[PDB]
């Protein structure tokens, strides 16, 4: 009963602000490990474990309700349909999404920010055949 | 210069994706973990650390070019400037983001998901916490 309620939104937005905190609180523990604060380090990555259990109850929410992945709008009820949705997020990010970004990057004077896009796009590429390869596993038995 | 323009946008849309990312191949390999496809889950986890980088090559950029926290529009330059953008999404996330989808969730006859919203609210507080602590560590000196 939760397709089109409020509800999923919610679900939807809490599991990409659970999912942007376990990456921030990463990259915070990153800066306090080199400036020398391993206990500040220890506990922000363990905050960040917490995220991972919040992302993670979202997602089991979204699933047992038919909602979608949040990321590209597809099924993720059993491993197949994750894998296709791991191929469509990838095959639009490699082809579309990076691709603009680096041409805008470009337009807009930012030619270290451009190459970093497009070096984002190669990587996604080979991402993407490699989640196809995994289809193909799957699909073959 | 990158302040107000089309790529500090996709900088921000970069690491929102990137983080989903990282989520999602990790939920994805435990069900495959479950299912019994080692390979395919240790496939997911490599590509992961991919997304990690890229999540974590967006932020370097941001901060590089004085560009806010995607997720709380607070700066993160220096590391007390990192624990005080955690503090700020975590007071909204336990005082008002949790408690309010836990009452539409009520509302619209969903009282596991609104349980769980509930659970979240109070973790969140209780991180919002242990980040304050953090910081009072920090100005200590
Ligand atoms: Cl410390
Ligand atoms: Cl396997």
């Amino acid at each position: 009963d939760l397709k089109g309620t409020k509800t999923a939104e919610n679900l939807k937005q809490g599991f990409i602000g659970e999912s942007m905190a376990n990456r921030r609180y990463l990259y915070f523990a990153k800066r306090a490990d080199e400036e020398g604060y391993p206990e500040i380090a220890g506990l922000l990555r363990s905050i960040a474990e917490g995220e991972t259990a919040h992302a993670f109850g979202h997602l089991d929410f979204i699933r047992q309700g038919g909602l979608t992945d949040p990321a590209t709008d597809k099924p993720i009820g059993t491993l197949e349909q994750m894998i296709e949705s791991a191929i469509a997020g990838e095959t639009y990010e490699w082809t579309q999404m990076y691709p603009g970004f680096a041409k805008v990057a470009r337009e807009e004077g930012f030619p270290e920010v451009a190459e970093w896009f497009e070096t984002l796009a190669r990587a996604e590429k080979s991402h993407a055949e490699k989640f196809q390869n995994v289809l193909k596993q799957l699909k073959g038995g």
